[PDB]
């Protein structure tokens, strides 16, 4: 049963050199919060009881089942799911008795999107792999990551990869953060091109005169195809506790602007029906909207530009587990 | 095989402390009525039949596999679904005899909704961790809950959690209760401000004339788009067996008032076409009307400032697993 | 080997009493025909080789790995697929031989739902426990059903559980029948309520006169609107072999009325254009139109109130596995 | 290590009985192409090498695990995945040595569905258990087929099943084969009776005048419907490398009817607006309109009763594993 | 612990042929960028560790479990998920100590589709089998792959198949490169033809005067249709971070035409309504849209006849694991 126990480096805790390798971060979940990665964690360890002369033995490495000496076993706090690829992982022995272990899972970890400014949003993305078993007296991390990702051509791209080893730990630990940048093209084209084009064709159609009848009913049918186009970004744009993306608020905005033209227009249709004081009420109105809109266009330009979001810490990421 | 037996405290059953971190609580679905979580269960008992003396062996703690010593199995009754992180966890014992346990596992459980007051609905989900093959006389639990959790920016943020281990039990079990509350606002803007906006512009289309040939399409056009939305809301929100969501009720009320105006438009132009009392008819009811709809608005404030949901308890609620 | 096998009742095969507790019933779907159900099984039977005197062991029960001693293995004839929720279960045996053993199972399983009379519809549904490895000569069941369902707000209540052992069979097996009631309203004000209206707003307008040209737009909105919603309707509903809901027929008479009426209308503003006789023909197909819709409304209440489903029994059904 | 070994028939290979029980057929997805099952598998041989003389075990049958002796590890070619509802099978073995082993599994076979005709198509789905660690002069199967589906009220409904061992094979396998059939209705109520009904609509509105400024919108109103008919049943029919559903041809067949009738219209109107020679040319267009409709309703009829598809052979259907 | 060794060539690596059948590739997603399949690996070495005479054993082959004799573990860096046919596969060996292992596994692996000439595209799928516990001084790869794809009636075809052993590696592995084309033509005429359609349309109303009234609702109808397929696509087609598909290009310069073309429409009428300037306009902006339109045509086919994209290699394919 020794065998199976740490290996006692004396005063000092045992030292695990932990080198990782990012095969593809594949699924990125704005609306679940989740972002999907493949790793390949190579961990080393010096272990003197396994060391064997070259004498009696004259192979210069073996391989030996993971459960029968010590193997340190990750957890992944954020991780939704882990699924190691190898069933009985097997660690490779030195004649120095050097151990390195091989390890390929693919996570499904929680990340924190800032999604304030989507689709150009960036975000930190954290995997913390706990050996919750051991203590931070006994065993010891050094994290490197190697960036190997094998699919470049995805909406989201990693752009810096880096390893720390939280300092003042109870349960020995490193952590893997990842910066995630949206490049996909997919939205601005599927909802902003149409609701600009649907915007300025409201104010285009805000010339047709009050007693024509085709007025309204092209202001209508406009009115029917950006509440389709808001439905589809709100049902396809994930909702925050506290810092909502802008795209939503810029959308109910220009679907508060378009419902307030259509019920102008047919407001004064109706009194009109009833140069009358209808028709120079509406151009009136036609010029403040005109003014209006390309005003909201220039401050949520504005706002795009110096938005900020303080979003308050979660208990785990201000009281992280195993520390002090 | 008699170290794999539950160890003897004496006449007292043996005393087990459970500390739980929730890392988080990721996928809450109203319309399965589940919610997913991770947590982190911290198992510490004593066992003097592993109490080593020191002199004897060197090492202050070691590392055994769960299947050698006695482990509480812990199952949650509500999970759908449980997944634990670890193949085979390792128990922790000290030369006292001290066992710690750490098990990592990500569950889907039933929580019952309480969805009226949908969305700024607040719910209770509780999970009951089981030791099925043991008594109350032989185990004792002590549950202590620790707010660990990793995401706050998500729909459903938790505000309260709690343990507790309910009296007169003949199965250990302990149950941790945590609150749901919905702070999403993509519900209110995709659904609420549409309909409030298509409403108020059926309102004032009722200042149409009779006679327009306008009218009648701008109706039926406004009638196929709240359709459309009040389709994407049913299908949307879930639907209990006793408590639906009033939001269901409103957008039905909401609907027949809108096909109520639009029938009545077309069946008084049409008598109309074969001041006349069809357009007095027509300018007594759009009184009508909008009285009506400012007296629902009205109404259904009221109702959802005092509406109640008496839910009878499930049987399983009403009578719960392992009692007397 | 010979713990393994199975204890010697003597001439009578061995009597396992069983305990069924249904913890939850959470997915319902209908379109897969699976319903999804959680369950608690304790199988108690008596094994006299595995009692001890007290004098030698003081322990008054003990607990088992079930590869240890005989379990029987329960297999789910109709289950799609059957997740124990604990990887090696515990069997707990008393100090005179009687073993206990409790199985938590979350099971999705084949049940024939009955849709003729979506949504007020009832339904069985059997969960088929069998031995197959063993004999009826060797093993026997008692089967007790405890309704434990933890969640009653759902759209689908059990309102009836019992349990059963078929007499005349080979394999023995026990088998759970449950009733399941749908309580939803989502379908009713998602579909029923829309098409009823739609259906009200054509027969009014069909009183606007055949020269409007405001006519012939209304009536194909209202049609392209019952399009939409008839095309929801049987994308939600399933199509079963013999016994199609009725609802789907309704709808698809509904829509074939107001396809009759639009190209009625049509085809006579068409003959007009070219009192006339158009207009005579209009009004009298108006009154019979009316005269047919409230006939088909009659005429569907009294088949919905009186229709049944001779729905020929599957060959599992009809001859179930291991019998004789 | 010998018991393990497959037992020696002689110079004759070893002879496995399979009887296969279909408990249900629940996924049939055309557009994966894909069938999931359920199966019961009894596999039945002699091994002397376990037969034991009763004098000594008064026991006339005994339960082995699967690892103990030896079992035959059946793979699936075409199956997606497995899922083995017994995680360690118990082998009965009787006093003469005969070897019975149960196992139940969920299979998601591979499934060539001939799509050319539907809905109303049949297919052949073949399941292939292969013994790839045998060979041929080792190991022989004689498969049995029995009829015992629980479910007979699907869209799909098994017709024909039955087995066969090919003959020339290198790795010993028995296939089973089925028919499957779609008695479904709701693709037809779904899409064809509308796109039928939205056809003679507008057949019947190319009976309005050119001058009437109702027939451009109704026509257009009409195409928009029926392009997101087309759309829904194009998103909803799975595409075939080499025989597409002749279902997609006719809809976009009469799509484009609709838009050439549509794009006539419009024009026919517009250079009117610029009896004259565009009436004559709208009503000589009118009749070669319906008579083309009527034509190619005609031609797609025959087509449908004399259609056949030459799908070549896929490489592993024409060159199968483990033959000569 | 000898026999788990790998066994020793001398000083030549230790050769494993590898033999690779493709059974399915059933999985071709494009949005998550990941192709699924099944493969059969046949496995064979020399263990002459493991031989024996043939008159002590007069077996010819025996069967040995997995973990018995020395295995070379797999691991699929790109693959998403591997799933195992086989729970505990068994390694046949002859008596000269030939050792042969069937494996049978599904797996989702990721391919870097090249979506620039959607639908007409055609991609290279790599899944690359690494044996990270071995060396290359110590094991040596062949591979041998077999086309046996059971099914040909998909959307991608797989029309060449290889494998290739890259020179200078330190872990050893064998890559198994693919070529997938797509045949389908639900893309197509669910897509273009409707698109196609549609401009046409617009373009021939564009005919029609501007002083109708019919003229800008058939416009906004056309344009509201067109919204509606537009949108389809772009949530149909995946965006990459460098080279998008040219029909989300294609059908965005297309609804930017459309839009102008209502908007040049509803602003001329409008100023007409407040031969005059504005007739002039609009027939000078038709001819103009009708050769911009076909100049668009022109220069789109050309761009599709020479177009390339220079896809940088993301740093997993420009650095391989495991070289040098
Ligand atoms: C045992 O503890 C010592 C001290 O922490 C470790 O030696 C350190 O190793 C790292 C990198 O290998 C160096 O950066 C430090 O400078 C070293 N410190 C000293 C005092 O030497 C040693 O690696 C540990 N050995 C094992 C097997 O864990
Ligand atoms: C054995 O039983 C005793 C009595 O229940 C336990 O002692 C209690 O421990 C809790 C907290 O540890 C205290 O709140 C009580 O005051 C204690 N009661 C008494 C009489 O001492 C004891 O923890 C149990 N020991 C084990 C190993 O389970
Ligand atoms: C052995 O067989 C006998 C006979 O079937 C079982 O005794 C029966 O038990 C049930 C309920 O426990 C009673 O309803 C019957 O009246 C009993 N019949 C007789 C003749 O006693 C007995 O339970 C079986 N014992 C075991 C261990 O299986
Ligand atoms: C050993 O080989 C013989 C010959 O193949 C098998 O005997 C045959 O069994 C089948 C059905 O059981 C019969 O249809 C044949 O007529 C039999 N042939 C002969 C020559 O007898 C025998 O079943 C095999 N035994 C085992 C244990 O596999
Ligand atoms: C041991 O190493 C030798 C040399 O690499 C291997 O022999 C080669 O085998 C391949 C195909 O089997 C031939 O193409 C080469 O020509 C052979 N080279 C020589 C020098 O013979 C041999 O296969 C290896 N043996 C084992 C068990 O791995
Ligand atoms: C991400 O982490 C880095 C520190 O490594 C920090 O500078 C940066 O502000 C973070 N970015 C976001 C969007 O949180
Ligand atoms: C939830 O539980 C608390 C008790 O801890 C109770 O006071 C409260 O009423 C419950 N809330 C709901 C919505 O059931
Ligand atoms: C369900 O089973 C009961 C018998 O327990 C039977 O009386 C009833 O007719 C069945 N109901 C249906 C809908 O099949
Ligand atoms: C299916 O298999 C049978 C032979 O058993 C064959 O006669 C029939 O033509 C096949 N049907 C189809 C649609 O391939
Ligand atoms: C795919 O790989 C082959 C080499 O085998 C290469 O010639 C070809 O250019 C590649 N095709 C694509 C689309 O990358």
């Amino acid at each position: 049963q020794e065998s199976i126990q740490i290996p006692n480096n004396g005063s000092a805790p045992l030292l695990v050199d932990v080198r990782v390798f990012v095969s593809n971060v594949f699924n990125v979940d704005i609306l679940r919060y989740t972002m999907s990665s493949m790793l390949l964690l190579r961990l080393s360890w010096l272990d003197t009881r396994l060391a064997w002369n070259t004498s009696a033995h004259p192979r210069h490495a073996i391989t030996l089942p993971w459960e029968s000496l010590w193997t340190p076993r990750l957890t992944i706090l954020e991780a939704l799911w882990v699924d190691w690829r190898d069933q009985s992982p097997q660690a490779r022995v030195d004649q120095d008795g050097h151990v390195k272990l091989n390890l390929a899972l693919a996570t499904e970890t929680n990340c924190n999107f800032e999604l304030l400014h989507f689709p150009r949003d960036h975000s930190n993305c954290s995997l913390s792999f706990y050996a919750l078993s051991n203590t931070a007296m006994e065993l010891e991390f050094q994290a490197h990551v190697v960036n190997e990702i094998v699919s470049v051509k995805r909406e989201y791209v990693v752009y810096d990869l880096k390893t720390q080893v939280p300092p003042q730990q109870l349960v020995p630990c490193f952590q893997v953060t990842l910066r995630l940048k949206n490049t996909a093209l997919k939205s601005i084209i599927a909802l902003l091109v149409p609701a600009e084009a649907l915007l300025l064709a409201d104010v285009c159609g805000g010339l047709l005169p009050l007693r024509a009848i085709e007025r309204i009913g092209y202001k209508v049918t406009l009115l029917l195809s950006y509440l389709v186009l808001h439905s589809s970004l709100v049902q396809a744009l994930p909702s925050s506790s506290s810092c909502n993306p802008l795209l939503i608020y810029y959308f109910t905005i220009l679907l508060l602007l378009l419902f307030l033209s259509t019920i102008e227009t047919v407001l004064l249709a109706g009194l009109l029906a009833r140069r009358s004081w209808p028709e120079t009420a509406d151009r009136i109105f036609f010029l403040v909207y005109v003014v209006g809109v390309l005003c909201t266009q220039f401050v949520f330009a504005g706002i795009w530009m110096w938005a900020a979001c303080k979003s308050d810490a979660a208990p785990g990421e201000a009281a992280p587990h195993g520390r002090r």
